[PDB]
């Protein structure tokens, strides 16, 4: 196809991001926005007009003052590592805030990329109102919600079903088409949501 959707997406994403001070890597945090703005403008302009907006980070997360009580409290899984949200590749509720570098697979997190992951955990709470409760959904979930693997993210909140699927429906097309064969409803699903 062409750039068109991308061009007015990025564009839009600009009135909601929000990059770090200084001292980060441009073409990975720019990246990360046009990953972003890959997506769909229909969510895009409606956590526009929810004034949602996308923190980019370089530095320690107790460096943003809504963080400032985030120091020593121990996220799930990283009390044997000794870890703390104060070094997290990336997070989401009434704002979501990624690590340019930390939001790759592998950096402390079992996801496919966490930059479209926490993203959509915006989407569907924010957007969808948290579709992620209702019954119809909550078969298929129950059903298929595990098919793709990541079993103790993915099975800690509904959320992380959703994103990750969601993920693998706009990655690229190996991860449509393993989500395809491996959650079949869930991309019959995901297209009646979509469309
Ligand atoms: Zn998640």
């Amino acid at each position: 196809g062409d750039s068109t959707t991308i061009q007015q997406n990025k564009d839009t994403l600009s009135q909601i991001v929000v990059f770090p001070t200084g001292n980060y890597d441009k073409n990975e945090a720019n990246a990360m926005v046009n990953r972003l703005a890959n997506i769909d403008g229909k969510y895009l302009n409606a956590l526009k007009q929810n004034n949602l907006k996308i923190k980019l980070l370089s530095g320690k997360l107790t460096d943003e003052k809504e963080y400032a009580y985030l120091k020593g409290v121990v996220p799930k899984g990283w009390e044997g590592t000794g870890k703390t949200w104060d070094d997290v590749p990336g997070l989401g509720g009434s704002t979501v805030a990624l690590r340019i570098g930390f939001s790759n697979k592998g950096k402390g997190h079992d996801a496919i990329n966490l930059e479209l992951h926490e993203t959509a955990h915006a989407i569907d709470h924010i957007v969808l109102n948290d579709i992620s409760k209702s019954a119809q959904f909550k078969q298929i979930f129950a059903k298929e919600g595990r098919s793709l693997g990541n079993v103790n993210y993915l099975g800690v909140y509904p959320e992380e079903f959703f994103a990750e699927s969601f993920a693998y429906y706009y990655l690229n097309q190996d991860t449509n088409s393993k989500l395809k064969s491996a959650c079949p409803q869930t991309y019959s699903f995901l297209q009646n949501l979509a469309k």
